[PDB]
């Protein structure tokens, strides 16, 4: 008989995005081609099987820079990082394949499943 | 026309609680009477006006221990910390006043408002 606050998690997440936008307590840079994106390892770990697997390792947890593979589309990554911090996924025919490839690489099932639904719902 | 993932923020928050429960990337201890609670400053800042005000200050951001006032009820704090990381508030006649005093101190409006509703809904 606890009281569930349906909007609390969204409120937290939006505030974490504000922290990211002000570089407050960010602790890692993700390098994708010529792009650098700062973020919070905790959020990355909470949103991605790949990042979880990297930073849960006692040896790799202290890394401050992670390089993603050169074949990763930087726009795909930016779209997924924004999703991580906002719950909103900008998905369009022009980017679905990049988003889906990136979400598979990052090990983000809900997004991959949604890309499947997008595909199934397009002609 | 972005796709909103209604459960994403909750999924993130639950994973952040798992990180807390394993002391992964925790960076502060909150001391309330004889109790010590480890947490993530980012989450505290995202959930509390008091903690936001403390750690947004460039001078106090690097603190690893925060002492709360001796008159703060440690159970009230534990209840609110759990709420921060789960969205679930364990509110009962036996603890409402402690929870509400602690939520006012921590500057958590939604919880304070809910305590008001609890009061208004009790005889
Ligand atoms: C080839 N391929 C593989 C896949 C996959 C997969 C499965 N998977 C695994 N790990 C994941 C997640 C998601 C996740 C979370 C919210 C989302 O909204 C989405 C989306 N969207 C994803 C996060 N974490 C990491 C994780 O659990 N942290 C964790 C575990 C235990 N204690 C503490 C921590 Cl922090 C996830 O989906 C997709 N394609
Ligand atoms: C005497 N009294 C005062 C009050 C109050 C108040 C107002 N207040 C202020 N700051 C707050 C919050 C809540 C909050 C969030 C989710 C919740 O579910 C609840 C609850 N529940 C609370 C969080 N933050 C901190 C904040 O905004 N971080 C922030 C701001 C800008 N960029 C980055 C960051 Cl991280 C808040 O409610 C209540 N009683
Ligand atoms: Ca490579
Ligand atoms: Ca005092």
């Amino acid at each position: 008989s606890q009281i569930q606050f349906t909007r609390h998690a969204s409120d937290v997440l939006l505030n974490l995005n504000r922290l990211r936008s002000r570089d407050i307590l960010t602790d890692v840079v993700i390098v994708v081609s010529r792009e650098q994106f700062r973020a919070h390892k905790t959020v990355l770990m909470a949103c991605s099987g790949l990042f979880y697997s990297i930073f849960t390792d006692q040896l790799k947890r202290n890394l401050s820079v992670i390089n993603l593979d050169p074949e990763i589309n930087p726009e795909g990554f930016n779209i997924l990082l924004d999703f991580m911090y906002t719950s909103r996924l900008n998905l369009r025919e022009g980017n679905i394949m990049a988003v889906m490839a990136t979400a598979m690489y990052l090990q983000m099932e809900h997004v991959v499943d949604t890309c499947r639904k997008f595909i199934k719902a397009s002609e």
